RNA sequence: GUUCUUUGUAAAGUGCCUUCGAAGAGUCGAGUUGUUUGGGAAUGCAGCUCUAAGUGGGUGGCCAUCUAAAGCUAA
């Protein structure tokens, strides 16, 4: 079979938007190994990881229809990156032209600077 | 203002003490199709398939604030 196996739970908070909903569209369709769930304090998530039996968890917070915090972990052990997003450009813009076949596994470019911390 | 009628163990009020002490469901809410929103898009609504709780629930930053699903009301 395969060495690497993941599944990710997708749940955001209440007070959704088209910035939000556009994002859950993209990211939900981007993770073919992910499970997608209704939206919902801080405890129950790792337990939902027990119910749907999921090894990757993330969460989208909405404060005043502004603050989007992404909580990030792999339950129950995590650890978590609490996160905040700004200047969101989803896939849905006119100047992003793409049409992508579904479910693919990308290739990730990233900088070597990360390891510096 | 004058005058008549006041009635029956008739109401009501205030404080202290003792026993008690109910709070609105096809709703709320969930997914979705529309529709609108300057509110960022269901924000609000309508439809559909599903549909709760009682130291609860809503809304918002451990905390604060309020009590939905019934109703009247002059300037």
């Amino acid at each position: 079979q395969f060495m690497n196996k993941q599944r990710t739970l997708l749940i955001s908070s209440r007070g959704v938007n088209y910035r939000h909903r556009h994002l859950i569209q993209d990211l939900s369709g981007l993770l073919p190994h992910s499970r997608k769930e209704p939206k919902l304090d801080l405890q129950q998530l790792n337990e939902i990881a027990e119910l749907y039996n999921c090894n990757n968890v993330l969460f989208f917070e909405a404060r005043k229809h502004q603050d989007l915090y992404l909580w990030l972990s792999k339950p129950p052990n995590g650890p978590t990156i609490k996160f905040y997003i700004q200047n969101l450009h989803t896939m849905d813009e006119l100047n992003f032209t793409g049409n992508c076949l579904k479910g693919s596994r990308p290739v990730l470019s990233f900088d070597q600077r990360f390891e510096s911390s």
